[PDB]
């Protein structure tokens, strides 16, 4: 059975990203059962912490750890046991009453906060790298554009010349400072909470700075309270989602007016777009619109933290709002199909070069070449030029038919001076990549000012790629060394 | 003619951080009064560099730069001119044709980007100061208060005992991380986008370094397009104000629970309560309420520029919602208000104890002792100690007053056994100043742990201003090279 | 394997209103699951009308009502089949090509438009259900405690007597203008966009008011660009929510103050309630707090959706965000959940008057005494009674000690005049209950002011009932004489 | 001095309604200062109930109601008597002591809530004003455009062919519904608190229904917690501000995409346009996206009023944030700017006709008329139809050019078969006028179903006006009847 959507002009299958925009939302876990296996690993790196300090004996804490195993397994299949309680009970009826000694200093509060901190610290790593390959991608079309002439708009109005290279540049320093943001958050996010216990600590002398690198934190969330109350950098982790996704709702409605039957400056690879059950001619930014829903939706998340926080005291409470896994993979799964858009984007070369050659983008130039070679002010050559404007109109002459004759005629209509210049002059003031080619200074449309945007952005890319490579491996080395420290435990009680 | 509010209980005068919450709204500036002296410095600093390009002569630039201070002085009074036309025509009316010059190269789009990011900048420093008084309060409050016992709360209900001064150093962890994101802000803000004209530069060889240099910028917003269309430093402006003021909120709730007719564990300082007009009683929060409503407004600004930014492409345009003057107005007056009420705060250390001691917080403890003196496991001793609870208040018997009598009766009737303890052992356990001081660990409420934790925050305090007074330094040296410039060039043509 | 979290002091088993809480957001149906059986409503009602015009023989017809059943089949254990396209080529792979007639003159755009309706429709009445529910439990216990003295807040200070009766009338007010919203809401959503097709409509002679009638509503979308395009029903839909769970937050977060350890002036059910897995002695209000967590959600939706709407031209759009079903059911827990609180909530009637008669919420009475037996005006004795407080609170008097000699003094202190008054005038204007009773006019705690504030409502809510039963009446006969069309035209066929 | 922004193509004056987006900012009143002639009222409505009820003397009553009158005159020039106390202050200063009887039976509390009713009260009218004269302009514009072929958009691509006057419809109905939420607003704004006092209400035997007819309301807020505590109506006027103007900024984006240089189907009057200082092409859509602007902001008063409401109690306290004069302000700019824009704008009626024959939006039809003529389902003849359109851009083939030749060509290659049509069925079904004519059902864009559509829009328009005529003349016989009763008890007085 195929994709029943792909008829008519819907020509061969959803691309990959594309098809990620249908399939997230029904896949996506509760909150629950994505935060459950690092309640787990918590239990892991608490009691052997416990054991270390001598709070439990070696046989306690193997008893328990090799336990955990066990309840693990079981809550694979049975979703009761993702919830602490449940979860203590199942271990009480696997290995005995010393299953209760695991929570020995410790609280629902402090293990939550830690464990949903956990989940939204590799959610972040997930996000970083789909947001470096977002803009991996739009570095690497902007190479292939240097020379792909067409207009900028302001205002949704054809403003003046550009290259296609030079707009998505645009993109990718939005992208980096949204990078930077993301990497802000991550290092509020990863702080370990744990020992907080309920709010207060506890009298147990546990030694925090050793459960928070065993479980991959690079820091303590020193105080108590804050430690379980503590709840900024869950609506922070809403915010740069909401505005890095705006960002991308305002590519893919630039993309999307692009693509329109009237600019048609651009068009979406038939692998993003759909089409009609009704009529048959349309060729849909399926992919666009629901790119753009995703980011509208993530204003959700965002209010309903801050309402919530805004609503308490500044204690541990239930009633604060959660950042939910549906809502990231909604960014996710967005930020994929925007990656796909952009790399396989069809500029018409042709019609776009034609736009800015006739629909006076050139205007400025011609302005300022009067200004440059006459010396009148700005403001007044302004009114010369405009009023050219109004009568190539009046009288259906495109901008690069405007000849010496016209620009005489206004100067005069408008001063009752003539003006010094050649037809030579006008001619190259029109000229739409020439007036590229004058705008050479740092960033702007000029090739040799664009290749520079694409060396320093490909430079900052590889430290992109540097800092989350270390993240990784930061999680991993102690991911692994906790694993270690359990087998060991579990290893020396077994032989002694 | 006094203040017709300070009758009855509201006795002498408003404090006047409390006064700031009435008078915020009525004074705040629009956002076209609170950038338009920016914008003159613009001006200058934007000349200057075209003189020194060799763009306008020195005659030329003179004359402009001494019709700014004329047109600046007539725009004091004169409303109308200070949007950027109705200045130019200004500067036209009273230098000639040269003033149209200072537009060379330029564009209203870049200008005004680049004159919302100054005002906003400095909005941010004066924030970041109000912030650092905030927590200096706050600090300087938990250090005289290491050994005031009281209870935390957990979903409004009596948790474990503490110290006043364990929980005002949560919010200055809080506090620390919100001075974070400012700083992290400030290096997005501080970025200039002049040189990008409309959106696509300009033809005229400009020096952009140059005019960021001599007007405070630390670096320049590269990309001409993100100069112009770029925002998002507008919603993260808007974010971390939301996100600090919900902190905010949670406290001022906090304290206003503290101070209820029920709670009584703590008392407004007069100067920042009032009464009501027809119950005599009472004694107002006003100062909190009115702090709240602030923080809840806040979410306003995020959400309608957020909508904006959601809604368009990525251009220039005129569609999108700023942040305004009063915005940040009601946030410097609200944490005004809250930095007075903390440092004036009447905590009633008596009944605090009271609570502490008799209100059942200490039975965490109480448990705690069970397993650690005949090695039971949690959830058994949690189910004695919460039958001694049950009992406890069915007969009246507060924490402070259960004895050995009780505690046996519990463990037998739960488990048909005893249990081994002394009522020594009991009698300490139930001492809450015994419960602070056994929790001694990193960020507890033992008092040479709070210390500790003082100890770190006054060190992070003074950075905190050494980074604020770098920032403001560096401002005040560009707003001086830039004058100098300015009368260097008056000066060197009125000489020759 | 019981409830793990029912130990300590949570005793019994939740209540099930209380555990929905829990379960909602696991269960929740995706909008396709939750949608899809009424576009096959809609498929059959729409055939029906292409055969009743001549569109389809009766043989086609037939055929494909027949499939219709076949395929609702497969669909409830393919999951594939519950969007529209993948639906019809199962159609077509089941009854052969006339399936595909089974779209003349329709469109995805309205079908989807209708089928959200529906949805929307049948969820609106199940929130009108459990608003009703809950205004009854409001009411009905607002009868039970018509002598309950107690206190009534503002700006969380005691301000003057009232009963519990006279509170709960204020929310049933509040709940009869949310029930307004949400009939005023429907007559909205229960319109027919069907027959607008992509937009503009068809060539093809359907009949637009008989699919509406067949399909329940009570009018059509009549533009048919509005038929595709018209969403701020799905805005206002969150909109209603929204605002009716924030009078339900107020509510929750009234009675956690009320039951907290300081004010105990009522306890929750045991049945609405839990404890701490660290301390034994809570007793917590994850009812309430959930309840009000539901609240602050419900502004997410909202503000996603509005987003959206602001974001886009007035056409169909893939853009717009929708009400969850998931969002839905968090109201109804949430409801449910309060309903159950009002219902078991227990009030301590001996410390709510013990309040009402010794913390001065009474000196309003003294206060309008004074003015009412010697003629002072009101803003002087103001001032005398506000002195007597700030004397009683010094010297330890509590409202219900303060004597005939006190009130003197502070006349005396404050005026040189001592004031006309017996202490039996004193007396009867500081006793709590006399309080109640002298407040008697429309709205207020008295007895009788409160019984015909009941009667009222009592009356309005068999009206609720009224028109609830009404609308669920008419959607059902729809519903069943389209059943009966269906099978006729499958009669007709098979025995002709 | 001109307007300096009408240069270039900005000929002219800005319009009217244009130049109101310019001004509201800079013009709106605070709260504090549009309220308080509203109090004013609501004292000398309160004092005549207090005389007609004994509780005042007429001398007293006299002596105040005409003290309110100096003071009022004091009020206009001195800002600080614009809040209540020190208002009743100045009295006190002005008649004596019996100022202070003005407050007998009444609070701040509900003094407020009263005023600020009456405020929004009268805000509504003035919005129900402007949102009729906004559809009268639509409505009346859709009459001229019956004729006036043009493409509808779905997902910003070219859909199926309508009319001008089609489009303009689904505004009037939407507009419609939208009159509908303010009007049911109305009846729970125009609701009196006044008689609740502080909370509770009072023993002094006030007639609440006289107080609530002599200030126009027509009804009670009957319980007395709701009348100070109620603020729905608040959150509900902020939601269809919202809402509303969603719809407004969906018409602005879809004119604006209209009046694209690349769509350039329509054109904005130049006195609803402006143009750039550097770019002397540009006629840019000021009036759009400053109305678009007000749309997004409006967002911000609804998130900020329902996040102080959900965090409270049920209780009187000021910590709610309010719907302020400047943000109805803009809606009332944004809806005059609209309803001029509507009224002048320019379609360019032949490029609207080239592109509905040109573009394929007839495709449907065409895939109809296949089916209604050879019989062939639906899902097969759109195959046919879309390889035809695929097919005619290859080939450059617009498709008012499309054949016969080219239609069997599809057919063939894409079945096999041929198909049964003429060259005349084919060239009708293509004719976009055609396909106007044939949507004749209810809602569609043929002209007689829009006149149908206009006749029903005029005679709610009609009744609207009906409507607001009369809410008008309620208020102004109330305050005219209050105007009488004044005067009567000061010349009552006066005389005896
Ligand atoms: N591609 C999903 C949008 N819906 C189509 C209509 C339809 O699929 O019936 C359109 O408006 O083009
Ligand atoms: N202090 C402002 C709150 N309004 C008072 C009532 C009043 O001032 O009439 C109260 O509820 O205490
Ligand atoms: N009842 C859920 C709240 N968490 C508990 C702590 C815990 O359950 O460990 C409390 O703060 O009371
Ligand atoms: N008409 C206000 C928009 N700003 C202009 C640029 C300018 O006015 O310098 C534009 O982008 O067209
Ligand atoms: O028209 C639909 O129902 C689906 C639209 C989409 O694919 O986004
Ligand atoms: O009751 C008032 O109107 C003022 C309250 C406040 O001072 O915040």
């Amino acid at each position: 059975v195929p994709d029943a959507t792909r008829i008519g002009r819907a020509t061969g299958a959803k691309a990959p990203e594309f098809q990620e925009l249908y399939d997230f939302d029904a896949a996506a876990l509760t909150l629950t059962s994505a935060v459950f296996p690092y309640d787990s690993q918590i239990h892991r790196a608490h009691v052997v912490m416990l054991t270390e300090q001598g709070i439990l004996t070696v046989e306690e804490s193997a008893t328990i750890l090799s336990g955990l195993a066990q309840v693990d397994e079981l809550a694979a299949t049975d979703g009761s046991l993702r919830t602490y309680l449940p979860y203590e009970a199942a271990l009480k009826r696997t290995i005995g009453s010393v299953a209760g000694k695991m929570h020995i200093g410790r609280s629902r509060n402090d293990l939550a906060n830690a464990g949903k901190r956990m989940f939204l610290r590799d959610q972040l790593l997930r996000t970083i790298e789909a947001v470096i390959g977002y803009r991996e991608a739009v570095v690497h079309k902007a190479a292939d554009h240097l020379d792909t002439v067409m207009v900028v708009y302001t205002q949704r109005k054809e403003a003046q010349p550009i290259t296609l290279g030079h707009y998505l540049m645009a993109i990718s320093e939005n992208l980096a400072k949204n990078l930077d943001r993301y990497r802000e958050l991550y290092a509020r996010i990863n702080l370990c909470p744990l020992g907080a216990a309920a709010t207060a600590g506890t009298g147990w002398p546990l030694n925090r700075d050793r459960t928070s690198a065993l479980l991959g934190f690079d820091g303590l969330v020193v105080n108590s309270i804050e430690g379980v109350a503590g709840w900024d950098h869950v609506a922070e982790h809403a915010f740069v989602n909401a505005v890095f996704l705006s960002g991308l709702s305002r590519l893919a409605s630039e993309i999307q007016l692009w693509s329109t039957d009237e600019y048609q400056v651009a068009e979406l690879d038939a692998s993003f777009a759909g089409t009609s059950s009704i009529m048959p001619q349309k060729k849909n930014p399926d992919s666009l619109e629901r790119s753009r829903k995703a980011a509208f939706a993530a204003m959700g998340p965002l209010v309903g933290i801050l309402t919530s926080l805004n609503a308490i005291e500044y204690q541990y409470s239930a009633a604060r709002v959660e950042l939910e896994p549906r809502s990231i993979d909604a960014l996710i799964a967005a930020t994929h199909a925007m990656t796909g858009v952009v790399r396989t984007l069809h500029p018409n070369k042709e019609r776009m070069r034609q736009y800015a050659a006739e629909n006076y983008s050139t205007m400025t130039d011609l302005t300022d070449m009067l200004v440059r070679r006459v010396g009148i002010d700005y403001r007044e050559a302004h009114e010369i030029v405009a009023h050219v404007v109004i009568t190539a109109i009046e009288k259906g002459i495109k901008a690069n038919k405007i000849g010496l004759d016209l620009v005489q005629e206004a100067a005069v209509a408008q001063t009752g001076a003539g003006i010094n210049v050649s037809a030579d002059d006008i001619k190259d003031a029109l000229d739409p990549w020439q007036n590229v080619l004058r705008r050479e200074g740092k960033g702007m449309p000029a090739p040799m000012s664009v290749k520079a945007s694409i060396d320093d952005a490909m430079a900052e890319l590889h430290k992109d790629r540097a800092w989350l490579a270390n993240a990784t491996q930061a999680l991993a080395n102690a991911k692994q060394t906790l694993a270690d420290s359990v087998q060991q435990i579990i290893q020396t009680d077994r032989k002694y």
